[PDB]
This record gives C-alpha cells, sequence and structure tokens, in this order.
C-alpha cells in the first residue's frame, strides 16, 4: 500500500519517518519536508527534541566527514521544536503526517521544513586516477535529537544524521531544435567538407533517449573513416577549488563512412546513463555513487535568484558529433542541451538508508 521511510538514532531511541527520499525542485517551489519522529521513553522531559534540516557544500571527502573535510560552506539551515510543538505555522499536517500520527505514540510528533528552490541541487563527485582534486558536493541532511535548547547537540549517539535528495524537474518548454550545428573545414584546398546536426528538443530526463540528427555534405578530397556521436558532460567547482571536469557518458558509433563528392545523412540514438558508465572517473551524481537510484547530476539551471559560486558545482551537457578523418583532421560539432529530473514519472515501513 503506502511506503514510508524510516531510520533511528543509533541507540534505537530516536526514530524518523518520511514519505519520500527525494524532494523535487519545480523552478516554482519545492515539495516540503513533512516528518514526525519519535523519542520513546524519557528524554529527558528537561530536554527538548528538535529537528535540523541543513544544506552545506563540503570539499576534500564526502559526509560531512570531519577527517579530511578541506572546505565547507553553509547555505541554508532550519530548526524548530518538534516537541514541544510550536504555534508556527503552516502546521496542518499532511495526509500521510496524520496516519502517522496515530499509527504511533503520543510522543510521535510532526516536524516540517521548507526549502528556498534558489539552493542547489544534491550533487556529488569523486576525481578519477586522480584528476588531483578531492571529491566534493552539496548536500541535505537532517538531523534529530534532543538536548535542553539548540546550542549544544550530542555525536550521533543520541541524534539521528539521514541525508535527502532535491532532485531539479524542469518543463518541456516549446521552442528551436538544439540549433543545429554547422560547420566548413576546408583541409588544403577551396573544397569544403561541411557538418550539420540537431537534436529532436532542448531538455531531457533521465532515461531519455536523444535523436541525433547528422547530416554531411563532403565536397571534400579526404574521406570520413568513421562517424562518433557522443554525450558529454561538463561539471566546474565554483567553490574553493575552481577545477573542470570534461567527459563523455554516452558514446554510439557504427560502421558509418563518406567518400569525397558524397553526401550522408542518418539519425543516431543516444542514451547518456550513469548505468552505462563503468568508471565514475570525474563525473557529477545527483548522489552516492554506490547508491542504485542514482543518476548523472541534473543540469544546473540558469538559477533562479541566489546565483554565483553559491551553488557549489556546475554541471552542464553537450553531443558531440565527431567526423573522423582520413588523411587526417577532425570535424566536429556540439549541442548543448538540458538534462533534467524525470516527473513524466495500508502504511509499510522501508529502511530509508539506501
Amino acid at each position: 500500500g503506502t511506503r514510508v521511510f524510516k531510520k533511528s538514532s543509533p541507540n534505537c531511541k530516536l526514530t524518523v519517518y518520511l514519505g519520500k527520499r527525494d524532494f523535487v525542485d519545480h523552478l516554482d517551489k519545492v515539495d516540503p519536508v513533512d516528518g514526525v519522529v519519535l523519542v520513546d521513553p524519557d528524554y529527558l522531559k528537561d530536554r527538548k527534541v528538535f529537528v535540523t534540516l541543513t544544506c552545506a557544500f563540503r570539499y576534500g571527502r564526502e559526509d560531512l566527514d570531519v577527517l579530511g573535510l578541506s572546505f565547507r560552506k553553509d547555505l541554508f539551515i532550519a530548526n524548530y521544536q518538534a516537541f514541544p510543538p510550536t504555534p508556527n505555522p503552516p502546521r496542518p499536517p499532511t495526509r500521510l503526517q496524520e496516519r502517522l500520527l496515530r499509527k504511533l505514540g503520543q510522543h510521535a510528533h510532526p516536524f516540517f521544513f521548507t526549502i528556498p528552490q534558489n539552493l542547489p541541487c544534491s550533487v556529488t563527485l569523486q576525481p578519477g586516477p586522480e584528476d588531483t582534486g578531492k571529491a566534493c558536493g552539496v548536500d541535505f541532511e537532517i538531523r534529530a535529537f534532543c538536548a535542553k535548547s539548540l546550542e549544544e547537540k550530542s555525536h550521533k549517539r543520541n541524534s539521528v544524521r539521514l541525508v535527502i535528495r532535491k532532485v531539479q524537474f524542469a518543463p518541456e518548454k516549446p521552442g528551436p531544435q538544439p540549433s543545429a550545428e554547422t560547420t566548413r573545414h576546408f583541409l588544403m584546398s577551396d573544397r569544403s567538407l561541411h557538418l550539420e546536426a540537431s537534436l529532436d528538443k532542448e531538455l531531457y530526463y533521465h532515461g531519455e533517449p536523444l535523436n541525433v540528427n547528422v547530416h554531411v555534405t563532403n565536397n571534400s578530397t579526404k574521406t570520413v573513416k568513421k562517424i562518433k556521436v557522443s554525450v558529454r558532460q561538463y561539471a566546474d567547482i565554483c567553490l574553493f577549488s575552481t577545477a573542470q571536469y570534461k567527459c563523455p557518458v554516452a558514446q554510439v558509433e557504427q560502421d558509418d563512412q563518406v567518400s569525397p563528392s558524397s553526401t550522408f545523412c542518418k539519425v543516431y540514438t543516444i542514451t547518456p546513463l550513469l548505468s552505462n558508465n563503468r568508471e565514475k572517473r570525474g563525473l557529477a551524481l545527483d548522489g552516492k555513487l554506490k547508491h542504485e537510484d542514482t543518476n548523472l547530476a541534473s543540469s544546473t539551471i540558469v538559477k533562479e535568484g541566489a546565483n554565483k559560486e553559491v551553488l557549489g558545482i556546475l554541471v552542464s551537457y553537450r553531443v558531440k558529433v565527431k567526423l573522423v578523418v582520413s588523411r587526417g583532421g577532425d570535424v566536429s560539432v556540439e549541442l548543448p542541451f538540458v538534462l533534467m529530473h524525470p516527473k513524466p514519472h495500508d502504511i509499510v515501513f522501508e529502511d530509508f538508508a539506501r
């Protein structure tokens, strides 16, 4: 029937419940965080129970893990008092939040957070060989613990740490096909090898294929040995260690040759999937690599209202159409496109940690 997510403190005393692991950014706004929390025996009566929602840029290891953490920027923190409750604010507990409130104790209390759109989206990198940089990325952590006030905490033992995803969704806007790409190469004379390509649309979702349309007008004297069609990711760190991963995440090729004084045309179907990549290399994900539900990081959006450095990493995509050339020298074009997170997509407790 219905599915709900739980993680409980190491001591098992405190537990958190939630309807969504992933929260969508709609540009316009963001799914809300509507959860509940359960601290059974008396903790501490004198001691209040809190919930924290933090969003930070980390560089050096992952996981806001102290050891190796070279740099960290807070981008947003929220608290508010679960128990006791508080006059605040839009308290109307989602239907789910209600059914949950009676399935459990009288000491299950609601809790909610509302997250600004302008914030970056969950994203994660970890360099290859290496590429000298350390790992980094943006995180959305939810902490939940007790203590008499906020300026006193406790190592995880009596708290609960868990991390949510903010995935970026965006609508298919009408408009021109990913600007075709034109280009002429004169290789030694006045006779041109002309290349021309296009995409069916400007925006794609995770899974969606793309249909690269390619037209070659080869009046040249050389020969096109092959035609390699790929998708490249471009990820630029904007905090602390400026750096720039470029990397193909999909790659198609056939036995396609084009003769001098010929003409050739064809449509390639290409699909960019994190799942089709063995080596992460310096790739930009939307969550931990090990997790099945992880995808290539979504294009980062034109940027709403906060802007700047403060997006941490800066993911972006391109199709590349390249013509390998016999007597040498290779002709190409690049078509930029945006890749968003899909959304044309009896309570049962399922373990939160993926």
